[PDB]
């Protein structure tokens, strides 16, 4: 266990990895919706976005016989092929097969593998290197769009889906290096409310800010510094008591979640915020290590797994959820008073049974 050193070059990969993989897929948004029933589309969307985690518990048994390094290089080939082909033409199935299914087996094939194998080698430091890696999958994250759309040089759709191949590509040759997780969907079913929340009450009255390099970094900015703090505070906390990090962090989320008295002014609002990412620091990040600490190396596979898969409903339920409940109890102010109530609920077994 080299605790990193010339193991950067690993955090290095994973960085480019999981910042590149997500960083596509919220570009999804601007593939479907301006390179794209017309609900069709929404529907590939979210078939798509699914995909992802849905087919992670069966890429678990790839990472585990095949080594991390060829799975994440075959779902880099696979994407390869995938955002480049869809070169015939727009024929309906033809398209929706050539982008949808592969792009989602594909990403979910590499994205996982980026998760399993750094624990043999990091033992004392891993928390502050999951840190690390949040923060820079943060950063290149926001920049991504940027970077596209800049270096893009405003050609077609055909030939910018192809383009978007070479980070795939560029993946590829770097490609060479229960009651928990019911818990923790039930916080992941909350996680995602207060985010739409404040991205909206940052957009409406604070127009000015329209940058990429500062719109989007309004919230990574906190992201990257509370995701690696936090990390370099769970490789201090010894044990399984982490589990009382995710304890304040659902707490802290709900009571921000609650906090409309002060949110609605930009001096609090801007704390609210900072806090708000802290807690998704807390929570995204920490599950790696958590579940490293519970089952030892040799499962962590599987239990990371397992959590993604359970975790995916909730995720592509969360935006379903806000819309039908911006109006279904009168006003979305009381129909998510609550917002808090599901973490409250995720706050409560985790020291009486914690497996």
């Amino acid at each position: 266990p080299p605790e990193g050193g010339f193991g950067w070059v690993v955090v290095f990969a994973a960085t480019w990895c999981n910042g590149s993989i997500f960083g596509i897929h919220n570009s999804v948004g601007i593939l479907y919706s301006m390179l794209l029933v017309e609900f069709q589309a929404a529907w590939v969307g979210a078939l798509a976005m699914g995909m992802i985690f849905f087919c992670s518990p069966i890429v678990s048994i790839f990472t585990d016989r095949l080594g991390c390094r060829i799975t994440a290089t075959a779902g880099a080939a696979v994407a390869f092929i995938g955002l480049h082909t869809s070169s015939f033409t727009s024929s309906l199935s033809l398209r929706y097969f050539t982008y949808g299914i592969l792009f989602g087996c594909g990403c979910s094939f590499a994205f996982q593998p980026s998760l399993v194998i750094l624990g043999h080698y990091f033992q004392r430091r891993l928390g502050l290197a999951n840190g690390v890696v949040s923060a820079g999958s943060s950063i290149f994250s926001m920049s991504f769009p940027f970077l596209i759309r800049m270096l893009g040089d405003k050609i077609k759709l055909a030939q910018t889906f192809q383009v978007l191949s070479t980070f795939m590509f560029v993946l590829m040759l770097l490609s060479l290096t229960r009651i928990w997780a019911f818990g923790i969907a039930a916080a992941a079913l909350g996680y995602f409310v207060p985010y739409v929340h404040l991205m909206k009450y940052v957009e409406e009255e604070f127009s000015e800010i329209k940058e990429t390099w500062v719109l989007l970094v309004c919230i990574g900015a906190t992201s990257g510094l509370g995701r690696l703090v936090s990390g370099h505070i769970s490789d201090s906390i010894p044990g399984l008591k982490k589990i009382y990090l995710q304890v304040l962090s659902f707490l802290l989320l709900g009571l921000m979640s609650m906090m409309i008295p002060l949110c609605r002014d930009f001096g609090g609002l801007i704390v609210v915020c900072l806090f708000l990412g802290l807690c998704n620091g807390f929570f995204i990040t920490i599950m790696a290590p958590i579940a490293f600490e519970l089952v030892g190396p040799m499962q962590a596979s599987q239990a990371i797994g397992y959590l993604l898969g359970m975790m995916a409903l909730p995720m592509i339920a969360g935006p379903p959820i806000a819309g039908l409940l911006r109006n279904c109890f009168g006003d979305y102010h009381v129909a998510f008073y609550f917002a808090g109530v599901p973490p409250i609920i995720g706050a409560v077994i985790l020291f009486f049974v914690p497996s």
